[PDB]
């Protein structure tokens, strides 16, 4: 298991213009294109984001390229910040991939926003991190795969995707 799996099994994979579970336009693997209502909005970043006419519905390759894109930007963005970073730097393997799973959900400006958490996380203390890490409106939001993450932090293992 890889965080390229894990990711895709955590937002799937959709070659048709979608809504997110909060109502955002999306394609491909959790790419959001546009928090705008319109539907033309987002159909007008995705051809941007291509490189071609698309009308709203992409192939694999063009998924995945979006997908490599979105890992990269989330590594680059954790280890560029200087909240995050050194969090990534004190983890293990298995819990770097969890700190970039919500990096990629929900932005380093959010995640960025789980000081206690972070600090948990950061102390080696797992338990408590979990239920800290609860009391979100994201784990009330999508609760599977909050606890899918919450437990990668927890056990340091990838026992929650298998
Ligand atoms: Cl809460
Ligand atoms: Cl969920």
């Amino acid at each position: 298991m890889n965080i390229f799996e894990m990711l895709r099994i955590d937002e799937g994979l959709r070659l048709k213009i979608y809504k997110d579970t909060e109502g955002y336009y999306t394609i491909g693997i959790g790419h959001l294109l546009t928090k705008s209502p319109s539907l033309n909005a987002a159909k007008s970043e995705l051809d941007k984001a291509i490189g071609r006419n698309c009308n709203g519905v992409i192939t694999k390759d063009e998924a995945e390229k979006l997908f490599n894109q979105d890992v990269d930007a989330a590594v680059r963005g954790i280890l560029r910040n200087a909240k995050l970073k050194p969090v990534y730097d004190s983890l293990d393997a298995v819990r770097r991939c969890a700190l970039i799973n919500m990096v990629f959900q929900m932005g380093e400006t959010g995640v960025a926003g789980f000081t206690n958490s972070l600090r948990m996380l950061q102390q080696k203390r797992w338990d408590e991190a979990a239920v800290n890490g609860a009391k979100s409106r994201w784990y009330n939001q999508t609760p599977n795969r909050a606890k899918r993450v919450i437990t990668t932090f927890r056990t340091g293992t990838w026992d929650a995707y298998k």
